[PDB]
């Protein structure tokens, strides 16, 4: 069968808590009623929830209402105490209330509202700090959940607010977010394609917080790159082929045979023979002012097939291509 993997950070801390830290299925929860707060207008739609601004009637505070799409209760419980759990955590979208309404009685959050941007206007002049100090606060969200014994399984644009009048920035939608036992095996099937790191691409299902920083890598290199998304896979088959084309396809068969995965029978006459791309091939005259060498020098050394060869969350907040925010930041 498949080799055993470990996170090689934060690999116990769940084990030394107290075991209603992580066994959310008998958390208990104090639903509210949903009719402290006023519907505004919808604000977005998705697989797992429908979201909405809305007021809160008591002090008129502006607040956000995500109405959970039925999923098994577990789910719900799981979601509550991981938000629950990373309450006040730096950079971490705060749940203000956990409601129902009282004739549909169906369950939703309340959260935190932030006044996003115009992120049309806001990727056309991008400038190359703005990308290096928001990457560091998504960082900082990561690296304390992580610490937290949580990964959050589905970073992607979507789910980084930012109020940039403000400089603030927000990691939301925890709904796929899961605590981490050393051991477990993990379902394959979270996360967006484009951001899917090859451990779920190729079922191998003993994953940890490994997994959020190849997703922040792709991250990384749609923006400096100025190509969304980066890889732009068609399925999810296709999407692993999108990355053997640029990482190369000696390093994938390593890491296959390093973690002795058993390859679907559908990628044998696809994935062919890919040389190991070099990152220059990807500048242009109009992403130039973004890379560098230390923004590809860190790219690279978060975009790997082996998990366990990535950068941490800390070690990434280590990398030179955040000296200068860091400075700044005192
Ligand atoms: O607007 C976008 C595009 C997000 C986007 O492109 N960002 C910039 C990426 C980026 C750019 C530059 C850099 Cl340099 C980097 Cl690194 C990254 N997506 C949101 C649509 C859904 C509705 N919006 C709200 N959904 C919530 C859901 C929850 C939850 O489920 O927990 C909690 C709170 C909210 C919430 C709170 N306040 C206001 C709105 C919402």
């Amino acid at each position: 069968g498949p080799v055993p993997s470990r996170a090689r950070v934060y690999t116990d801390v769940n084990t030394h808590r107290p075991r209603e830290y992580w066994d959310y299925e008998s958390h208990v929860v104090e639903w509210g009623n949903q009719d402290d707060y006023q519907l505004v207008r919808k604000l977005g739609r998705g697989k797992y929830s429908e979201v909405f601004e809305a007021i809160n009637i008591t002090n008129n505070e502006k607040v956000v209402v995500k109405i959970l799409k039925p999923v098994k209760k577990k789910k719900i419980k799981r979601e509550i105490k991981i938000l629950e759990n990373l309450r006040g955590g730096p950079n971490i979208i705060t749940l203000a209330d956990i409601v129902k309404d009282p004739v549909s009685r169906t369950p939703a959050l309340v959260f935190e509202h932030v006044n996003n941007t115009d992120f049309k206007q806001l990727y056309q002049t991008l400038t190359d700090y703005d990308i290096r100090f928001y990457m560091y606060e998504i960082l900082k969200a990561l690296d304390y959940c992580h610490s937290m014994g949580i990964m959050h399984r589905d970073v992607k644009p979507h789910n980084v607010m930012i109020d940039h009048e403000h400089r603030k920035l927000r990691l939301i939608d925890w709904g796929l977010a899961e605590f981490y036992h050393p051991g477990q095996e993990y379902n394959v099937r979270v996360a967006s394609r484009y951001f899917k790191g090859p451990e779920l691409l190729v079922d191998y299902q003993m994953y940890d917080y490994s997994l959020d920083m190849w997703s922040l890598g792709c991250m990384l290199a749609s923006m400096i790159f100025r190509k969304e998304p980066f890889f732009h896979g068609h399925d999810n088959y296709d999407q692993l082929v999108r990355i053997a084309k640029v990482l190369g396809t000696e390093d994938l068969y390593d890491y296959i045979d390093k973690y002795n995965i058993e390859l679907d029978p559908r990628f044998n006459d696809i994935l062919g023979r890919h040389s190991r791309k070099r990152w220059e091939r990807f500048v242009h005259s109009e992403n130039q002012h973004l890379v560098s060498p230390e923004a590809l020098d860190f790219l690279d050394k978060l975009l790997r097939y082996d998990h366990q060869s990535r950068l941490t969350a800390r070690e990434a907040m280590e990398h030179p291509y955040f000296y200068t925010v860091v400075k700044d930041q005192a």
